[PDB]
């Protein structure tokens, strides 16, 4: 049913991730992690202090796709296992170097055209698929985009709700 993961939702914070490949976004999948530009890593850190629950929201440019949604579990740490991102003309692995620990809550994809009835206040109401990485998603939209995925049946939410 969708009670557990409305219970989850409930007053979270949602943050659109653009990936620029799908490689960093199935690393994340098998993993656990993800990491994101500096001015994106301190507005999460803010967050998960913040809410209940911050909700990641992931986009692959050029898919057409969000390819699913996590929960942080933890602010970004320094060192540790050094994920082999595939970088992006133009990154380096210091400019990815802060790396934040998630939950999956879905790992399936939700094609653009059905979001297309979702507005994002926090971006002039311009469609939510619509804003670049680290845009964030109010409440409202937030929450009814995360209802339109698919269910992911083999996630059981009884650990994630184990850590709000
Ligand atoms: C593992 N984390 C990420 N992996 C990927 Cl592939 N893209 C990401 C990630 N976090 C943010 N983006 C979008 C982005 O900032 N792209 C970009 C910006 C400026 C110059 C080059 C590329």
């Amino acid at each position: 049913g969708t009670s557990k993961l409305k219970y989850v939702l409930q007053d979270a914070r949602f943050f659109l991730i653009k990936s620029n490949n799908h490689e960093n976004v199935s690393l994340a999948k098998a993993k656990g992690v993800w990491s994101t530009l500096p001015v994106n890593e301190k507005k999460l850190n803010l967050a998960f202090r913040s809410a209940r629950s911050v909700i990641l929201i992931f986009s692959v440019r050029e898919s057409g796709k969000f390819q699913g949604f996590a929960r942080l579990s933890s602010e970004s740490h320094h060192g540790g296992s050094p994920i082999h991102w595939v970088l992006p003309a133009g990154m380096s692995a210091k400019m990815l170097g802060g790396v934040f620990k998630i939950d999956w809550i879905c790992r399936r994809e939700l094609p653009f055209t059905k979001s297309a009835h979702l507005t994002n206040p926090w971006n002039e109401h311009k469609p939510v698929k619509i804003g670049r990485d680290g845009q964030e998603i109010e409440l409202e939209c937030g929450t009814q985009l995360c209802l339109l995925f698919p269910p992911d049946e083999s996630i059981d939410l009884y650990q994630v709700i184990h850590k709000m």
